[PDB]
């Protein structure tokens, strides 16, 4: 109900249906809606994003069920086919889908420019639906670059996945801060635990990143995600040890507000006050 804070990506699925529906990838453990619901209200967040998972595809079944399940209290993002209709993805955002996520990361490279994926592009453009991204930071400037043209809001996943062991002037990372975007670009300030580093240097990275990309971005561009349940890293992380991670970065009041509510209410339309 009260919208205190906001969670901005994350992820849930059934073990009985990782099961009964038979995946094999990264299926192991179940997590329902009501986990993530319950680990939300324990750390204050009362909103949150369902991201589509990477093992599911396209099938956004799950993600949609869990929408209708608890009305208002989640936006989530889901992964379209090639070619989609307009009827589907309104469909979708009377549902409460406001993006989408190409979700690369370990994938072949993608020429978004190119002109098999621009129906696509349109059709999310037509909805005002935002595309999120996933991949190393070298490759970050060239798919924000390539989906800059169609005038649509960019969120970029994990810091723009850098890697902690390497600087700000890093290959991918120098260039994100200094790209070009007409404020029509968003960073997600999450999973540090992602920066193929240890605990305590993807740490320090992350708190010089979060200086020197709200720096070039600011505030309302810059947003906090959970990412449960944490998947390649359930036995080290925990919402709890996600958010005392947020806790150690050290942003101010102002920051925080941000980070945790403001600017994911902007862009995922978060209306209630």
């Amino acid at each position: 109900l009260h919208l205190t804070a906001i969670d901005s990506h994350a992820h849930v699925f059934s073990r009985g249906l990782n099961l009964a529906s038979q995946r094999r990838y990264a299926p192991n453990y179940d997590a329902p809606l009501g986990d993530y619901l319950g680990q939300l209200r324990a750390h204050g967040f009362s909103h949150g994003v369902l991201v589509q998972p990477s093992f599911l595809g396209t099938d956004n079944r799950y993600l949609l069920s869990a929408l209708q399940t608890v009305p208002g209290q989640l936006r989530g993002v889901v992964m379209l086919e090639r070619d989609v209709e307009q009827a589907t993805l309104a469909e979708m955002a009377r549902l409460g889908v406001r993006g989408v996520r190409l979700n690369l990361m370990g994938q072949d490279m993608p020429d978004l420019t190119g002109a098999q994926w621009r129906p696509l592009l349109e059709r999310i453009g037509e909805q005002g639906w935002h595309v999120e991204l996933h991949r190393q930071v070298a490759d970050i400037p060239v798919l924000v670059r390539a989906l800059q043209p169609y005038g649509l809001d960019i969120v970029i996943d994990h810091f723009g996945r850098p890697d902690a062991r390497r600087g700000l002037g890093q290959p991918g990372f120098a260039e994100l801060l200094t790209l070009s975007g007409r404020g029509k670009v968003w960073v997600k300030v999450s999973g540090i635990y992602r920066l193929q580093g240890s605990p305590e240097e993807n740490l320090a990275f992350a708190r010089q990143a979060l200086c020197a990309l709200e720096a070039h971005y600011g505030a309302e561009r810059l947003m906090w995600g959970s990412d449960w349940p944490h998947t390649q890293h359930e036995s080290e992380v925990s919402f709890g040890s996600a958010v005392e991670q947020f806790e150690a970065l050290g942003c101010s009041a102002q920051l925080r507000q941000a980070l945790l509510l403001d600017t994911a209410r902007a862009l995922f339309g978060f209306e209630l006050e």
